[PDB]
């Protein structure tokens, strides 16, 4: 049908159709008279999965022969989304299967919509991992994704009377065609017990055993025949478990709870024991697998070559226990002396920090570690002690530095700072955008940077152009391909060539037309699936991301109410019509975040039913935001909101998704926004609000919100409406908490940016009135988004941290 | 290789080999360099399963077209054992796959040994169900097996210092290739709640919902292309379950515990709530499925035809709740009047009693039923009341009859007698052997028989000749086939033709040779898998079945000790050498049964290491007795022990397995022993001990064990040895409980049969000295075992209870 989707070549179409029928019959045990669309999905899924395995086997074959350095990406989250289309695309099968399914009387797109999201993550951190795996495969790196196979992913969000309800994401109900259970490689993991000292050294004894069973999922590279592995561990009870009888068998559930459910906190730390167990579980199983693989390799007892053969990347502090666990194995099991083991550990591990928010930082209570992991606690003390000896030696007399740098935090309950552990035990520590990396150096890890400056790097985040362009936006990918060819899909810098088309009249019409189709398509998705009626000619103003105070959905809310109040004030004035879409999940415990969601719908309730407004203003809350909903809403977006207070959003990746897809960005000078504007030029970006410097200036002086309430009558009016019950007529004081927080304890200075934000929003409206100039700015954005490809990011990790060469070369089919 | 295993025909062998390689590669994602025997097993398993599905689909197709009466076999137990060989045999694939696997360099027999037993039963009751399913398929009946898919079957038995240890039977670890999950047909099951009365009638409200997910396993007929279904329900939590958040997700385990584990009691009732839940769970899910299927059928709102289209067979009282549940649906949901519903229910249900032991009878406490199933309790009272009105009317004034017959038992805690429910609500009640059926009529259900004599029948149990001859004993099947052909495999009465070979010299040599090969093979299994050394020229004296007081493993123990004491008394006298093998599992709580096991090994410890004994006497305890171990030990057996006290073993099925396989039987006139001896003639059977009449005579008089201790010096000596610590030198009084029970509270009169048993054992030894005459008696046994085929049994159920015609006709391939 369209060029980028591949060859639909007769002999391949025939082979596909017959394998579809073979799976329908033998695998699913059905026929055409009974098969539901779900059965049809599975037949396709199994048929496509078939094409993977041959390559999967020869890829792992290759790595065995060549024995290259191996990359191990440890993450507690892998937000994969759907796998079918991504697989077809990466294999060049997309038009073949479209033809095959057409000739069978099936609509492939209808089938695609049946697949559950692998929602094994919360937001940015988890999706980054997913993007990374794709880029690592595409660059032919010998890489593995290691995590946990949660039985329940991020909860499904339902809105009831404008309130969020969580329900279990039972994503495995119908089965996962993509995974292969590998029970034969199950590994023991130990908990509790105590430490015994001998002449032979320390011994960890009297432990409970939980078994860790791996599941492998194939990770296909883009058209290169590389298929890497994502290995996810599942928790199983041993067979002599507790072994009156009935109860013994039922209590097996306690061990298996470890891998039951993903913790649903985005950028927030809850010190629960179950969470610590998940963390040790993934770390212990993964390290044995790594060591096992290292010994059984075509090479040469000798752990000196270990850092030459192994890289372990820590995705935030969640797998930080890899560090003391590696020491434990090296020292206690393999009998290496402390100092050699430590050199091996440091040269093996690297750490990626994802946030500077204090409440997101993992600080584990000592007493928890003492009970659960007594040996690791000892190792931690020993690590800490030796480290402080290095600090004392470099900065003699500096006693305050000593306590500031300690891995052990004093106070009512002693804590272990896991970020500090990671810095001390890694050869590389990186931020996820230039500004965030600088903030690490200048503020929260200043002490560590002074000690070991050579350890600190930047790796600006990226996204994958396969999922985030070719897959979710075939129309835009096609029109780009018509002009510049196809090579940009694995080399996105080539989008610069599109600058020489900024004045081309046909291309302008094409860009604007693709946007309009996406908007029509999404407006139709809203109708059929949620019975909501939007005008597709309005500006699509969207903020999608996890609900959080720092992300400032509230700032958006205030602008929305302002537009509403202006319309009501002068009903017959012309205003550029908008559809404001806000979506995202709140963590179950986060009360404030739940209130914000309630507000947004409360606003929608007043605004969407005011006849005076007409179709000039609509406020819609997007239920159950997740990867596969991002794939739909992002292509449809005109305005992207990235309005976090400066200094709080480490990078952001959504921002990049909207850039790649023809939305213009309204944002603060925060995270990767700074680099995005730098790439596109500040004239092609709606930048407003305080810079990092302005925030600090405001903090020393002290932030008084009352001041803004006093001087801005439009703001005073909104605050009065909130308090008086305008948006909650039955519960007049429903929103007292929000007003109270805004006035007296607002850590994120919503008011300080209000004026500059509303004015900047007027500038956006101005540009949208001139369709041609909007689209030319859009072209300037899309054409300079090259830098934000995860291929670039990964190539940087590969060369500057792991020491391996990215290859773009095919493997034989 | 051997004739009965089918055609190994070139084109089929080629097709098999290529499908093996396809599964190894695509399904298992392996290759020849990494594949372990387990992977090889799975490749075979998937390859064989492929041949089933085509037939499975056209079988269910056929039943849809023809719409015959459907048989629903409800059981809480289906003791299936292994499925691979049974599948190959029933499909005529056995030599083809042997050839195919040979040409691939694999030993098929080694592969077969990798398959786990489906140990979803305890003993006789569960294996009967398995035999039945095979016979029902073989006779082309439109039949379904309905039960629970337990995550853990009967525990694996380990012996540690001669004591039984239970460990979890984790039979699903590597997956079950045979089942197909059918999540799309999940059904709601309700618990707790309360009853609300309206004008519209009763309403069951405020219930907890547990979901029931079906798994289908194919049941192939013998060479007839019929493939029936066994549907097993699995327990799943609903998605709004409890829906702080984490705990809500973890508590989903509570709902799913229902299908977690099989209760390990053979012939014993434990009134636990979890057990009641399993019982209602299988009953509720199964009845909705039945009703659903009935409405969606090529026929015609109208439940009058229900008994013409549906038969529900209750396997013991465990699914007895089918009766009030059917009423509930009919009355409360479909709005039929009580009397019509009741007529429909009675004509639909039939009940099979499996034991007369009082402690095996299900009597549920009212308060449990009130909380868990309040509506069913009401229905039960209403059933009871109307029934007692029929009793009062037929026997006016008989007030004691009234209370004796009540479904409701008075006393400290009120109970519901489920056997009484089953009798009242079924059109047919059957015992499982002629004597047991008579006992039902004359004693425990005498009152019910007087009221409705037409309701009581016999259906003597049977076993399947496919598993129990062709599969476990190919050598014996072959030599029979040489003489009389193959038709006997689905018409076992034809074994009578073998009587005209009782004097044939070649056949005698063949029978004795097959026995000798089986004995050599089993002696080799003992060495390699358990390092135990047996003389294969000795008499193989075996008692395998669940450990129980009534089964009288103790009587055997006493004979064993007697033989030992006689040898020791006259060391240089000749004695016919024996290997005594005893095996079977004890229920975890049953303390006595565990002591018996300990004794047997304690005896082995003294006897097996006495140099004076030599290899004349060996006592071996067979660890982990289960279906696949029965398949090995039974063909190897010379003497079969069926020595339960008369009146206690309802039928027995092991007895029949040994008869079919060339063992002679030493037994009491109990259960099916009576019919076996009748078929073979009492001269061809070692019958000893009290008859039923003699037991009753002893009971009125009163059973004084002291009397036998006083008059039999050989018995006194054994009791002194037990007490003095002869078999437990470190723990002199270890066996006080057994001696004490034997002397003062022996319900099973072990001593009363001792004299007659030992003397009869001498007669067996006498015959074994004459190899030729042994084998001729063996031939007389094997040749008259026709009656004990489950095909006969099922044909009797079909014609006399269900009203359907067994067919032997093929369906097209
Ligand atoms: C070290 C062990 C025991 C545990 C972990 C393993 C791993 O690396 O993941 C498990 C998987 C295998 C068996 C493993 C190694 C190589 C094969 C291989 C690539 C071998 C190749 O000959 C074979 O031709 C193929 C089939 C390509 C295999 C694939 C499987 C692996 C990678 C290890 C085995
Ligand atoms: C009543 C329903 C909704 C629930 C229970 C069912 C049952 O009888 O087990 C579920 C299974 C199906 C769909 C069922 C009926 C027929 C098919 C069929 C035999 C139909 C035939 O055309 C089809 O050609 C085949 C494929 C032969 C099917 C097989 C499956 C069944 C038996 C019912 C469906």
């Amino acid at each position: 049908q369209i060029s980028v989707r591949g060859l639909a070549g007769v002999e391949n179409v025939t082979e596909l159709k017959k394998n579809f029928n073979r799976h329908l019959h033998f695998t699913l045990v059905k026929d055409r008279n009974v098969a539901t669309p779900r059965d049809y999905y599975f037949a396709l899924a199994h048929t496509v999965r078939d094409h993977l395995v041959g390559r999967w086997i020869r890829t792992q074959q290759h790595y065995y022969e060549k024995d290259p350095k191996r990359i191990y990406y440890l993450s507690l989250e892998f937000y994969m989304g759907r796998t079918l289309q991504n697989t077809m695309v990466n294999l060049a099968l997309e038009n073949a299967c479209d033809e095959a399914t057409y000739q069978l009387g099936l609509d492939m797109e209808e089938l695609e919509e049946i697949e559950e999201d692998a929602g094994l993550g919360n937001g940015g951190l988890g999706r980054l991992a997913a993007c990374f795996l794709d880029s690592m495969a595409t660059l032919g790196l010998a890489a593995y994704g290691y995590g946990i196979r949660y039985e329940f992913g991020i909860f499904n969000q339902k809105i009831c009377g404008g309130w969020q309800m969580e329900e279990a994401d039972d994503w495995l109900r119908y089965g996962n065609p993509w995974e292969k259970a590998r029970p034969e490689f199950t590994l023991p993991v130990h908990f509790y017990g105590r430490v015994e000292h001998t002449s032979q050294g320390a011994k960890w004894v009297d432990t409970q055993v939980v078994l860790a069973m791996p599941y492998d999922t194939p990770v296909p590279g883009y058209r290169n025949n590389v298929v890497n592995t994502m290995r996810l561990w599942s928790a199983k009870a041993p067979n002599d478990f507790n072994l009156g009888y009935i109860q013994a068998v039922l209590d097996r559930n306690l061990a298996e709870n470890i891998s039951r459910v993903l913790y649903p906190n985005d950028n927030f730390f809850e010190g629960k024991e179950l969470r610590l167990k998940q963390e040790y579980f993934v770390v212990a199983a993964t390290l044995q697998d790594i060591i096992r693989r290292f010994k059984s390799s075509k090479f040469g007892t000798n752990f000196d070559a270990f850092p030459d053969k192994v890289a372990i990347q820590l995705n935030d502090t969640h797998p930080s226990l890899a560090i003391p666990e590696l020491m434990r194995v090296l020292v206690d099991l393999e009998r290496l002396d402390w100092d050699k083991a430590w050199e091996v550990t440091v040269k093996t591990c690297a750490y990626t920090n994802h946030t500077v928010l204090p409440e997101a930082l993992e600080r584990w209570p000592v007493h928890l570690l003492e009970t659960l992991l007594p040996r690791h606690l000892q190792i931690i003390y020993e690590i800490n002690q030796r480290f402080l000896n290095r600090v004392a030696a470099a900065f003699p007399g500096d006693v305050d530095r000593l306590r500031r740098m300690s891995l052990v935090e004093e106070g009512a309950v002693k804590r272990i700072n896991m970020a500090h552990l990671c810095i001390a035990g890694s050869h590389a520590v990186n931020g996820v955008a230039r500004i965030h990396s600088e903030i690490l150096k200048k503020t929260i890890f200043k002490d560590f940077y002074e000690l070991e400056p050579h350890k600190f790097q930047n790796k600006t985040n990226g996204i994958t152009p396969r999922r985030w362009l070719v897959l979710c936006n075939p129309g835009l990918a096609e029109i780009i391909a018509e002009r510049i060819g196809e090579e940009y899909i694995s080399d996105l810098d080539q989008l610069r060539k599109l600058l020489s088309y900024v004045d081309d009249e046909a291309f302008i019409r094409d860009v604007a037309k693709v946007k309009q189709e996406n908007k029509l398509k999404f407006a139709a998705y809203l109708e059929r699936e949620y019975k909501v009626h939007i005008n597709p000619n309005s500006l699509f103003d969207v903020q999608v991301k996890r609900i959080h105070e720092y992300k400032r959905q509230l700032l958006n809310c205030l602008h929305v109410i302002t537009l509403y109040n202006r319309i009501k004030k002068e009903p017959n004035k012309f205003v550029v019509p908008r559809t404001v879409m806000i979506g995202g999940k709140a963590a179950p415990g986060y009360h404030m975040a739940k209130m914000i969601i309630k507000l947004i719908t409360a606003i929608g309730d007043v605004v969407n039913h005011d006849p005076v407004v007409g179709d000039r203003l609509r406020v819609i809350f997007l239920e159950n935001y997740r990867v596969s909903l991002a794939e739909k809403v992002i292509p449809a977006a005109d305005l992207s909101e990235q309005i976090s207070t400066a200094g709080t959003e480490a990078s952001g990746t959504g921002n990049m998704k909207f850039m790649l897809n023809g939305a213009l960005t309204i944002g603060t000078m925060d995270g990767a926004n700074v680099e995005m504007a730098e790439e596109a030029g500040e004239e092609n970006f709606f930048i407003f609000g305080m810079r990092v410097e302005d925030v600090d200036r405001l903090d020393q002086r002290g932030y008084n919100a009352q001041e803004y309430y006093d001087r801005i009558p439009e703001l005073r009016q909104i605050i009065e409406q909130l308090s008086s019950g305008f948006f909650s007529p039955k519960q007049p004081d429903l929103f007292k908490d929000i007003v109270n927080m805004l006035m007296h304890h607002d850590r994120f200075k919503v008011f300080a940016d209000y004026e500059e934000y509303v004015k900047c929003q007027e500038r956006v409206s101005a540009l949208y009135k001139n369709p041609r100039e909007w689209t030319r700015m859009v072209i300037r954005n899309i054409a300079t988004s090259g830098k934000f490809s995860s291929d670039r990011t990964i190539a940087q990790y590969a060369r500057e941290i792991w020491g391996v060469e990215p290859s773009r070369q095919r493997l034989p089919a």
